[PDB]
């Protein structure tokens, strides 16, 4: 029986940079993990530098040889090729901090995999889950769950991988990186309002299921209406993922743990209760025979975000759930999303079918 929860992080997190994505969000998310005396209970693990062969596994090469020349480029150089993407900056050790970032969802895949550790979480920024095969986006430069999919799958023979994305915004890198890919189950929920929600991707709706043998392998679930709570996550959870996940039966769980749905959040515009979190983490400990590794994505509001991490933690560390000071019973706009996307994937899947 494995047992400990992996932390990683490390300083080089905190060497990149009004901006919303700051080395804000990692250092006090560390701080509040040890005055609630919840770091301490974890197991420290190193960082690592991801190599060229692992990036390759999701990223092209041309792709990866322009990010690394990043590192000597001049402020203006940097300027240039950030205007090319969408909602990106560059900066002289983004691609350090990228490596770093990556491999360190990887060196937890590897503790997990191997039984040394029973779940794990990574506080690494940058984030990852809008970084697609040639391209930056969203603040990512390399895709951190993407990678780590793949290289469980090489390098520890997995199956499959399903991954859930509970970030408020829509990982279309993911999506993309596995659309055509039927061992990698994809499940998004993320604020929509019918294209008017940044990324503004016909893509992000529930119709687009992935396609050739990836179909039904693909779940997105739109939210149209803003300040969803936490019977709304559970709900969708409860009446989609999960019995599409005991179907799917992954061996690894890998979560694009993002906090801008917590309320309070500038960007998400949710009100999402952080003891949600401990619902979502400790639910999907129950797949995958717990093998689970979370990676930090988005979340904007530094106190808010930092809960959420503390409050996904209790649960990885097997304390018990919190009391949920919100309703449990869903909306009726959450209701409409969730229907529309089990009649979207209901010929996929054996276990929406009632
Ligand atoms: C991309 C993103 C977060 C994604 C996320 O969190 N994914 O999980 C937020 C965008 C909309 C944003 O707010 C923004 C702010 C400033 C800016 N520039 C000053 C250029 C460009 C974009
Ligand atoms: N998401
Ligand atoms: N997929
Ligand atoms: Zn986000």
């Amino acid at each position: 029986s494995a047992t400990g929860t992996g932390l990683v992080y490390v300083d080089a997190f905190t060497r990149f940079h009004s901006h919303p994505e700051c080395p804000a969000r990692v250092s006090t998310v560390m701080e509040m993990l040890e005055t609630e005396g919840l770091l301490g209970r974890c197991v420290q693990v190193e960082a690592r530098a991801v190599t060229e062969d692992e990036l390759l596994l999701v990223h092209t090469k041309e792709y990866v040889e322009l990010m690394k020349s990043t590192q000597n480029m001049t402020e203006e150089e940097l300027k240039t090729l950030a205007e090319k993407y969408d909602s990106v900056y560059l900066h002289p050790g983004f691609f350090s901090s990228a490596c770093l970032s990556v491999g360190s969802v990887l060196q937890l895949v590897d503790k997990v995999m191997t039984s040394q550790l029973r779940n794990g979480f990574s506080i690494n920024r940058p984030p990852g889950h809008h970084a697609q095969a040639d391209k930056m986006n969203g603040f990512c430069m390399f895709n951190n769950l993407a990678i780590a999919a793949r290289y469980a799958q090489k390098r520890h023979r997995v199956q499959r991988v399903l991954i859930v994305d509970w970030d408020v915004h829509h990982g279309q890198g993911i999506q993309y990186i596995f659309e055509e890919d039927p061992s990698v189950l994809y499940f998004s929920v993320h604020r929509y309002e019918d294209g008017s929600f940044w990324p503004h991707l016909k893509e992000s709706d529930s119709s687009s299921v992935g396609s050739g043998a990836g179909q039904g392998y693909n779940i997105n679930l739109p939210w149209n209406k803003v300040g969803m709570e936490s019977g709304d996550y559970i709900t969708a959870f409860q009446q989609l993922l999960l019995p599409v996940a005991y179907e799917f039966q992954p061996q690894l769980v890998l979560v694009a743990a993002g906090f801008d749905a917590v309320i309070g959040d500038p960007k998400g515009g949710m009100q999402v209760s952080p003891e949600c979190f401990s619902i979502l983490t400790h639910m999907l400990k129950g797949v995958a025979q717990g093998r689970l590794v979370l990676a930090l994505e988005g979340g904007y509001n530094l106190q808010s975000t930092a809960e959420g991490v503390c409050a996904s933690m209790r649960s990885l560390l097997g304390d018990p759930c919190p009391h949920l000071p919100s309703s449990g019973a869903p909306c009726e706009s959450a209701l409409k999303s969730i229907s529309k996307t089990i009649s979207d994937l209901y010929p996929f899947w054996k276990s929406l079918q009632t």
